[PDB]
């Protein structure tokens, strides 16, 4: 899976590892093993979210097969939101996740593209 | 609607509250509420446009309905690029814009999916 | 084209002019004239790819037709892992790339959508 988070928290605002502990988190939520993980955190932006420009993050979820549904993402979402919301100390209104389905066509791994 | 926008403009040269008046200035070009507009800047970026460094930058607009057609897209490139060549002091052939349709199975708010 | 790289790399680590020699890369790889290219790196993030916070760089790959079947993404592959692998002197372990396809209709150029 690839997640990619965006905030407008400075850096050393933003807890150490936390790429580390959301890359655990979503092989758990996903059910995709810790070695297809991918997180990229982007801090330091400057972001409106919701019309407010208070502290905020914005997560992007893009994975095969499992982010396709509504029901698969709304449990997804709760998950997320939990750990979110306590590790970058934000209430529920500042945080938002868009999901995107990707295919294996999309993916080039180790200079080829392997979609079986 | 979600805007992310990127340049290698350096955060001194991008104007104080620029998030704040891009908010404002898509929820009337794209009619959708203040209240669910969502910006995000990312300034100090190393960037090609045109295969050129000289300053620039790139916008990307997703919203549900409103940016799924040419003729619809062609009204908002207007607005948005009026609006971005005189807060950036950027010429027209400096910035470009993409569009990405979005449904509503994708966006997780407040720890669910409400799509109704 | 439009090409975004995310790396962990600091910015002082990546060689000065990358983006100018990606954009030369892309538009011979892609058979897109050098003047449609347009590059975005962005240094010096938080990231985790497959489970490991060692450097590492994803990028990003969007452009009408060439994009948009697992036999042309897997040429592209080739020749974007070893642009890379050299000139970040990371291994191909370390690189994974997306490719999206876009429509004319998304791309918002001098104020309008040019969709003939
Ligand atoms: O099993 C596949 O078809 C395949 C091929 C190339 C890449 C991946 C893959 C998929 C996911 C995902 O579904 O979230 N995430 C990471 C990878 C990868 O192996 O790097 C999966
Ligand atoms: O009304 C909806 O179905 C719905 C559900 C969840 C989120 C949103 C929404 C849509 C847009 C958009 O169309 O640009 N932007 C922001 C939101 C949101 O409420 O946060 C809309
Ligand atoms: O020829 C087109 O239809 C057209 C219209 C507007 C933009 C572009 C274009 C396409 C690509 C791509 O296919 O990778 N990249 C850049 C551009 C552009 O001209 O800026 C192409």
């Amino acid at each position: 899976p690839f997640l990619e988070l965006d905030t407008n928290l400075p850096a050393n605002r933003v807890p150490a590892g936390l790429e580390k502990r959301l890359c655990a988190a979503a092989a758990s939520i996903l059910g995709k093993p810790a070695d297809r993980v991918n997180v990229t955190v982007r801090p330091g932006l400057a972001m409106a979210l919701s019309g407010s420009t208070e502290p905020c993050a914005q997560l992007s979820i893009s994975s095969i097969g499992v982010v396709g549904t509504a029901e698969d993402n709304r449990s997804h979402s709760a998950h997320f939101f939990e750990f979110l919301t306590k590790e970058l100390a934000l209430g529920q209104d500042r945080i938002l996740i868009r999901f995107f389905p990707l295919e294996s066509w999309q993916i080039g791994k180790i200079g080829t593209v392997m979609a079986f």
